[PDB]
């Protein structure tokens, strides 16, 4: 059976894994993922990799395929939210209000930066940069960023102490406790965290609808769900 191929966001990693394992034992159809920032991932698909499904952390890097004719606006729907953590190591004792001007970037220290993903491509990192924009924080952590390839390279970061504070989604912050939430960034800081599926226009997998479906189903959602995930 040709696995149905999943290019997942880096913030699924647990919930698609699960996800994926769990469609098998339903169906007996295999799903293989692969994670990466939704930007890799979206550029792979659009330069040729044979994904079945896509799930980026954002809509834009969909569009993006949309755009590019990969996707079809009719297989493409609003899966999952979430929402946009600032994080520090889980002994971290910092205490920052990101609303506070100059707050973040003094909570970096003297030489501190703060994790996030590459702001330009990245979903978790164009949330963060607009989050951080929209807070008047930017210009204070733009030139102190540890720019990460994907959400999860971010948490990395912070999960290892190497960044004092990141700025990942609320799930993966639940998906290691060796981070903890310093601040939720308002929803009102940052364009909602949207992941949508698709079933990628050229799949010939037979399963690849069937899976997209299966993801509607209450098994598939409690997954997210139950990590942390909104539901759209
Ligand atoms: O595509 Mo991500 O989940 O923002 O690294």
């Amino acid at each position: 059976t040709a696995p149905v191929t999943v290019f997942a966001a880096a913030s699924l990693k647990e919930s698609m894994d699960e996800a994926a394992t769990a469609y098998e034992k339903a169906t007996g159809t295999p799903v293989r993922v692969s994670y990466a920032a939704s930007s890799a991932l979206a550029r792979q698909i659009e330069q040729g990799a044979p994904a079945d499904v896509f799930l980026s952390a954002d809509l834009e890097w969909m569009d993006y395929l949309q755009q590019h004719g990969l996707v079809l606006p009719a297989q493409r729907h609003n899966l999952l939210g979430n929402t946009l953590v600032l994080v520090a190591p889980a002994s971290s004792k910092l205490r920052v209000d990101p609303r506070a001007p100059g707050a973040i970037a003094k909570a970096l220290g003297e030489n501190g930066r703060l994790a996030v993903g590459q702001t330009a491509s990245v979903p978790a990192g164009k949330y963060a940069a607009a989050a951080l924009r929209k807070l008047g924080q930017w210009d204070s952590v733009s030139n102190r960023l540890a720019e990460s390839e994907s959400v999860r390279a971010a948490l990395m970061l912070v999960s290892r102490g190497e960044a004092p504070l990141g700025i990942v989604y609320g799930s993966d912050a639940r998906a290691d406790a060796k981070v903890r939430v310093v601040a939720t960034f308002p929803d009102d800081s940052h364009d909602a965290i949207v992941y949508p599926v698709a079933a990628l226009k050229n799949s010939n997998n037979p399963a690849t609808a069937a899976f997209v479906s299966w993801l509607g189903s209450k098994p598939a959602k409690a997954i997210f769900a139950r990590r942390g995930f909104s539901l759209k």
